[PDB]
């Protein structure tokens, strides 16, 4: 079928040898047919995939960066494992290779000759022009980096590079005629091995390679004796050293496809195989991960050891990391257009309405803090690792989601409280929020053992009031884990849409976005889940104590709140008790820790600082509050942060997110997430690899 097939992409022939080799010897073994396309470049093919004329190709990092940028969109579905069997890698190390008895050092390179793999790729240019920097003397103002680095050596190979523009730099090449410099293998000295033997045949006095290039190409020790690698500290080193004596360590080459229409378990199954069929140590008439004499990493880099599969949620950005992707983007941005990007916060906000709030406050700061937007929570947060966003308040909930990714609490959403009326809001300690289960007086006969069968509202999956305690209860008492069977339908924000969990939810004014995890549902969050009670939507809703007083007995003015009266409605309580809404002290689920704003612990420091000077703004009692602008106000939309909230609480110290919610908590999350599995979860999992 037009889809029960991958179309693999070649840039050279031998290439294009070997990917016929591969599919000949698959058909025999019944797989996924494996077609080959021709191109001539790394980019055609980049090109080529998303214009569905190729469904896969390996990348170095360096491009599977570029391949993730919008026009094209492409994604990592699997990366390449490295090292050994008993110790396999999924990253490598940028090392500086050079000829022994030379005597310059890292800081020396300045009127050298160079050799590079190629333009953008990890090893071969991004690390070492990081590197190498400071010593460029190059202003963006003027010239690219391209420009910079043509005065800084003397001569070099740089395939790919413009040989029109930067003739400087593909002199070294030995590409023949049309060929020099050409962004393929069609160039001798493109790629690890071709660099390094830019080197060998002293054509250049460095090499940027990766750290198994000199054993790859030179087996007996007795030769790689002739070359050593340059430190960071400016000093030489034995090439097997480069555990210590690297520029960087960088993430694995990867297989990429489609974001849309990828094809991604197609090309999974068939690699799969091909490597359980083909692969390390494995059978020897035709080898996945070698090349014949002569001809270097074909389709994928020579002795891998094979695949990783690459959870769907993680993409260009996350693959790369934090460390990685912040090298690559300060190489694209202004040395000031970063400045700017960390003297500001970055909030993120979850859906349309939010946004608007965020816009507004971003106006009223005067542009200190300013807003990224993403449809979910769940978004928001890789949002903030891929650094496009700083910070956001989360759920209790979230924060264990934005915990199992590495987001830190900094400061808590403290809500007025009676007691402790003794010390300054900015450092009172916190007292949690009492969840509970609402109910109508006139559904008689309804209490908690009765909630079988019943319809639910619920503030959004995943969230702790509307869901971790509600249905981590339920679960223990009922054994099953499944949650969508014991309500006959429900409304929790976040749900599979086709699901009956969904079933019950309204969308925006005109019936869209049905169940989507954002104030544009109607029946989401604490206010949304009550509405929805309050419309006899459903027979019982899960939210906490304060909701039930801030929208009845006219404190919402809210057309549907407005005439509601807290004497119609009832809590549900554990020993199988209704009580009036002013027993919750003795009738709650149990009791929840605050809300609090989460960030990299890197951000973190920053975040705060921030933060205490914009509520003393427009916080409870800022200066401009009531007149300009108040942030913890949003018309009981909770918008941002939630409207009860009177000031962000410093956290006493710097604990980690299992400290902050409760050992109980944790454990209590831990074993109902047991019954499912979140797409961002894996995703992170994969992030710490
Ligand atoms: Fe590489
Ligand atoms: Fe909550």
């Amino acid at each position: 079928a037009p889809r029960k097939n991958v179309r693999w992409c070649t840039i050279s022939q031998p290439e294009w040898l070997k990917c016929h080799r591969w599919q000949w010897r698959m058909k025999k073994l019944g797989a996924p047919s494996i077609t080959c396309v021709r191109r001539a470049s790394v980019l055609e093919c980049i090109r080529a995939i998303t214009e569905k004329k190729a469904d896969a190709v390996t990348l170095d990092g360096g491009m599977v960066f570029e391949a993730g940028r919008d026009p094209y969109k492409l994604r990592p579905v699997a990366a390449e494992i490295y090292g050994t069997k008993e110790s396999p890698q999924t990253h490598y190390y940028a090392v500086a290779v050079v000829k022994k008895g030379s005597n310059f050092q890292l800081d020396q390179l300045q009127g050298r000759n160079s050799c590079h793999t190629g333009l953008g790729r990890s090893a071969g240019w991004n690390i070492p022009m990081g590197i190498l920097r400071p010593y460029l003397s190059w202003t963006e103002s003027l010239e690219p980096l391209q420009g910079a680095v043509a005065k800084f050596f003397s001569a070099s190979c740089v395939p790919c590079v413009d040989r029109q523009a930067y003739p400087n730099l593909c002199q070294l090449c030995k590409g023949e005629g049309e060929n020099q410099c050409a962004c393929s293998p069609r160039e001798p000295y493109f790629g690890y091995s071709g660099a390094f033997k830019c080197l060998q045949d002293g054509a250049g006095d460095v090499a940027f390679v990766k750290e198994t290039t000199v054993f790859e190409n030179l087996p007996e020790k007795a030769d790689r004796d002739q070359y050593e690698l340059l430190c960071l500290n400016n000093t030489r080193a034995p090439v097997d050293a480069f555990k210590e004596c690297h520029l960087a360590q960088v993430p694995s080459h990867a297989v990429v496809a489609r974001s849309v229409d990828g094809k991604e378990d197609l090309i999974w199954k068939l690699l799969s195989k091909a490597q359980e069929k083909f692969g390390k140590n494995k059978s020897g008439s035709f080898q996945l991960f070698g090349s014949p004499p002569g001809q270097r990493d074909l389709l994928f880099k020579d002795s891998a050891l094979g695949f990783l599969r690459i959870p769907s949620k993680v993409d260009s950005a996350l693959y790369l990391g934090s460390r990685y992707l912040t090298a690559l983007k300060n190489l694209r941005e202004t040395a000031e257009e970063v400045q700017a990007r960390r003297a500001r916060v970055v909030w993120c906000a979850v859906g349309p309405e939010e946004q608007k709030k965020c816009q507004q406050w971003s106006q009223q700061s005067g542009q200190i803090v300013t807003c990224a937007t993403a449809s979910t929570t769940d978004d928001c947060i890789a949002l903030v690792l891929k650094g496009e966003a700083d910070a956001l308040s989360l759920d209790g909930g979230y924060i264990y989601t934005a915990g199992k990714c590495g987001l830190v609490p900094v400061l808590a959403e403290n809500r007025k409280s009676s007691k402790h009326s003794s010390l300054d809001c900015v450092l009172r300690p916190t007292e949690g929020y009492l969840a509970v289960a609402v109910v109508k007086k006139a559904n008689e006969g309804l209490t908690w053992n009765s909630l079988k069968g019943k319809k639910s509202c619920h503030t959004a999956v995943d969230r702790t009031a509307g869901w971790n305690i509600p249905m981590g209860l339920i679960a223990n008492q009922t054994g099953s884990c499944a949650f969508d069977e014991f309500f006959s339908q429900s409304c929790a924000p976040g749900a599979d849409p086709k699901s009956r969990l969904c079933a019950l939810c309204a969308g925006d004014d005109q019936g869209l976005d049905k169940c989507v995890p954002n104030s544009k549902e109607k029946y989401y969050g604490y206010t949304g889940a009550f509405r929805c009670l309050a419309e006899d939507v459903g027979d019982v809703a899960f939210v906490k104590n304060d909701t039930v007083w801030e929208n009845t007995n006219g404190e919402s003015t809210a057309d549907w709140a407005k005439n509601l009266n807290r004497e119609d409605f009832r809590l549900l309580c554990l020993d199988g008790t209704r009580k009036p809404v002013t027993e919750a002290q003795s009738c709650h689920l149990a009791v929840a820790p605050n809300h609090a704003v989460v960030s990299l612990s890197e951000r973190a420091a920053h975040v705060e600082q921030v933060l205490l000077h914009q509520q003393a703004l427009f916080g409870e009692n800022g200066k401009n509050c009531p007149d300009k602008f108040c942030l913890f106000k949003s018309e009981t939309k909770n918008l941002l942060f939630n409207d009860n909230t009177e000031c962000l609480a410093k956290l006493g110290g710097r604990p980690t997110y299992e400290e902050y919610l409760g050992t109980e908590y944790v454990t209590a999350i831990a074993n109902l997430k047991k019954c499912s599995t979140s797409p961002l979860l894996e995703a992170c999992a994969f992030l710490t690899r």
